[PDB]
């Protein structure tokens, strides 16, 4: 089982954070996302357009549920997969890590290179703002470790989730 299910938002740093804590653990990094396209060879836009959102959703439970079974290492969740129930059934007994930003920090992090983000027009960060509010009580919900991710470089959360998932030594009897 996962040392760790990494969950978050769009600009929360979940896949720099992935690699950064898989890297510092020395452990595999599965991200469910590539998992789907390598175990359909479809891409996940294609996946919606033809089969359609709740055949994408059991497509993603199954391969969620099989990382949980199988993968040792970390484990980051695409964002929409806590939207199925049966994804945060199979979660409980996990450890589940949500890197937890604000939705004004989320916009800030999301805009991209651009030096006026606003001179593109409100939708965007509507859409974001509206993502935000459906999903962050669903992390809540499933986590086992919140992180405030919010204004702290990637290493410093790296090293507060480190200090929180140590394993002691074994014992005589279990070596
Ligand atoms: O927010 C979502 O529901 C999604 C997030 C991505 O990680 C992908 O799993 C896909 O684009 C769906
Ligand atoms: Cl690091």
């Amino acid at each position: 089982a996962p040392k760790a299910v990494l969950v978050g938002l769009p600009g929360s740093g979940k896949s720099t954070i992935g690699r950064r804590l898989a890297k510092a653990l020395g452990v595999g990094l599965l991200d469910t996302d590539v998992a789907i396209e390598q175990r359909t060879g479809r891409s996940i836009a294609d996946i919606f357009a033809t089969d359609g959102e709740q055949e994408f959703r059991r497509i993603e439970e199954d391969v969620v549920r099989a990382a949980l079974a199988d993968h040792d290492g970390v484990l980051s969740l695409g964002g929409g997969a806590v939207t199925s129930p049966g994804v945060r059934a199979a979660l409980a007994g996990h450890t589940v890590v949500y890197l937890e930003i604000s939705a004004a920090e989320g916009v800030r992090r999301t805009g991209g290179n651009t030096v006026r983000p606003l001179l593109a027009g409100p939708d965007r960060a509507e859409k974001y703002r509206a993502l935000m509010a459906k999903r962050a009580p669903l992390y809540r919900r499933v986590a086992t470790m919140r992180v405030d991710t919010n204004r702290r470089n990637p290493g410093a959360v790296v090293r507060h989730i480190l200090s929180r998932l140590q394993v002691p030594s074994p014992s005589e009897a279990a070596t």
